[PDB]
Formats: structure tokens, C-alpha cells, sequence
């Protein structure tokens, strides 16, 4: 396992001012990225000729007229909303969102409107709802609520304070209910099911960790450690080979390997074992990392006008 380079990468441009396509889903017949974007909509590639298509979105996005918005994001963002975290239920194609502002969301097969699932956990309401992932048997949801403080637009603060009032819970879809699994968490992030569905592996990105919480046999709810990482995580992916791919969006300590040659994502065995690191640009500050039977990797983030694409 070679390190990947990430310094040539074919860039799939979003619209108008759009940036921050933050994952990078794909469905269950494998169609193109899903991505959230900055403006609040979940926006569909269909590849170079079509581009991007709206596929979903919040009531809040329609109620708030936002399609017909004229300021920045950033300020329309708690209104409009702003989906980080994307998963596909294979079984039904319903989508899962994690949206910052507007909780846990879920659209089916056909898109339109999405429908706020959850926007409170033990009577506590979510403020930045941001990791997913799902039990493709069950269709169980485990999702991350970073903080009980600080919003997505303060994300940095998180990490800067070292706030610890993160959440990592469990969506049931068939008692409707949301359970907290943990809580105190210090900035969890990407959440992704294990291989063997026994445990889930949870980013704390301003810790500069992968932590280990256990879903299934003697040690369900039980949080551990399960290795320390050369960066701050984001959203954490199977890699299609029985590891994870992690997005790095940042360096914790800038080694000096020359130009464009900076530490943005890192492949880690089912084990918690370092396998393979991607070096590029420091601008790609990646988000998601989405390797694919075809060889190419697609790579989500929340500044850049477009979804990254290496090998």
C-alpha cells in the first residue's frame, strides 16, 4: 500500500457559488455522489455531460424560501440548513441526512423534501448534527452531534476550547425512537458500522482520534480507544476492503516532505492499524474519503466549488 498522490485531481464543479460538498454518498444502484452542499441542498452528480441535479433538501429550506435566497450561506445557514453527513439504506434506497442545524433527515428513492426525523436527544435539541452511518441489515442509524455549544459555523471553536459535550446516538426506524449511546464526547465527527457489524468506529477530530463504541455482545456501550492519528478527522468510510478510509482535513504536526506533499487522509485496518496515508495540496482539507471498486477516490469538503477526484 503505496502512499496515494492527491496533487492531479479531476474537480466535479458545483454551480453558481456553491462550496463544502462535506460527503460524498453513493446509492445503492451506484449513481454518482450525493453531496451536501453550502447552501442546504443535497445535490446529485450525473456525471460531466448533466452535472449536478437538487435531490433533497429541509422543510426549513422550502418554508424559509431559501431556493430564491440573495445573502451569503453563511448567514442563512441555521435557516436554510447545512447537510454534513450522507448514508444510503440499501434495501429501501432511502437516504439519510445529518444536517447541522435541522437534525437527523430521511428522503426516499424518488427525492424531493426531505422529513426531520430527530432534532432532540433525551429532550436536549441537536445544534450540529454531522456523522452517519447505517446497519445495512437492521436499518439502524448511528449519527454524531458535535457539540451542545457551538454551531457548524464555530467548528474551529470545538476544537480551540476543547469542548466536550458531543453526542454519538442511535436512530431506530422501527419505534421511531433516539437513544444516546454516549455522551461528553470530546467533537465527534465521521461515525462508520464495522465490517462485522460489532462495533462503531467515531472521529474526534479536535482530539486527533478514532475511538471504538461497541454496538453488539458483552461489551455493548462500552467507548475505548482504538488508535491516535497524525490529523484532525472528519468522516470515517469503509474502504470497500474491511478498513476505513479517514479524512484528514488537517495536519496535527506539519512534517516537512516538500511541496504539496501534506498529510489528508489515512487508511486504517479493521484492527485500528496505520495501512496507508494520501499526501496532496493543503487546500483539498478533505471531509470525506470514498474509495470505489473502479480504483477512483472521491473526497468531499466544505470549502472547495467542487468534489475532488484522485487515481
Amino acid at each position: 500500500f503505496k502512499t496515494i498522490d492527491a496533487r492531479r485531481s479531476q474537480h466535479l464543479d458545483l454551480g453558481g457559488s456553491l462550496v463544502g460538498p462535506e460527503s460524498v454518498a453513493f446509492d445503492g444502484k451506484g449513481r454518482g455522489p450525493y453531496s451536501g452542499v453550502s447552501d442546504g441542498r443535497i445535490m446529485r452528480w450525473n456525471g460531466e455531460a448533466a452535472g449536478w441535479s437538487t435531490y433533497t433538501y429541509s422543510p426549513s429550506y422550502t418554508k424559509n424560501k431559501c431556493a430564491a435566497s440573495t445573502l451569503p450561506t453563511v448567514q442563512t445557514e441555521s435557516k436554510c440548513g447545512r447537510p454534513l453527513g450522507l448514508r444510503f439504506h440499501y434495501k429501501t434506497g432511502n437516504l439519510y441526512i445529518a444536517d447541522a442545524y435541522m437534525g437527523l433527515m430521511r428522503v426516499g428513492p424518488k427525492g424531493g423534501e426531505a422529513t426531520v426525523l430527530a432534532m432532540k436527544a433525551d429532550g436536549v435539541p441537536l445544534r450540529f448534527t454531522n456523522g452517519v452511518d447505517i446497519d445495512q441489515v437492521t436499518g439502524d442509524v448511528y449519527f454524531t452531534d458535535s457539540s451542545m455549544n457551538y454551531q457548524r459555523s464555530q467548528h474551529e471553536q470545538v476544537t480551540a476550547t476543547k469542548d466536550s459535550t458531543g453526542r454519538l446516538m442511535k436512530y431506530d426506524p422501527r419505534t421511531n425512537q433516539v437513544t444516546v449511546l454516549q455522551s461528553n464526547i470530546t467533537y465527534p465527527n465521521g461515525v462508520a458500522m464495522s465490517a462485522d457489524r460489532t462495533h462503531l468506529i467515531v472521529a474526534l477530530t479536535g482530539p486527533c482520534k478514532l475511538m471504538r463504541h461497541w454496538i453488539r455482545g458483552p461489551k455493548t456501550g462500552k467507548s475505548e480507544p482504538f488508535v491516535d492519528l497524525p490529523g484532525y478527522p472528519d468522516n470515517v468510510r469503509p474502504d470497500g476492503k474491511g478498513g476505513y478510509w479517514i479524512a484528514l482535513h488537517r495536519e496535527k504536526y506539519e512534517l516537512p516532505f516538500g511541496p504539496d506533499s501534506h498529510l489528508v487522509a489515512m487508511r486504517v485496518s479493521a484492527g485500528g492499524k496505520l495501512v496507508q496515508q494520501m499526501r496532496g495540496p493543503k487546500s483539498l482539507r478533505p471531509t470525506e474519503v470514498m474509495e470505489r471498486k473502479d480504483g477512483k477516490i472521491y473526497m468531499g469538503n466544505v470549502e472547495l466549488p467542487y468534489v475532488g477526484v484522485v487515481k
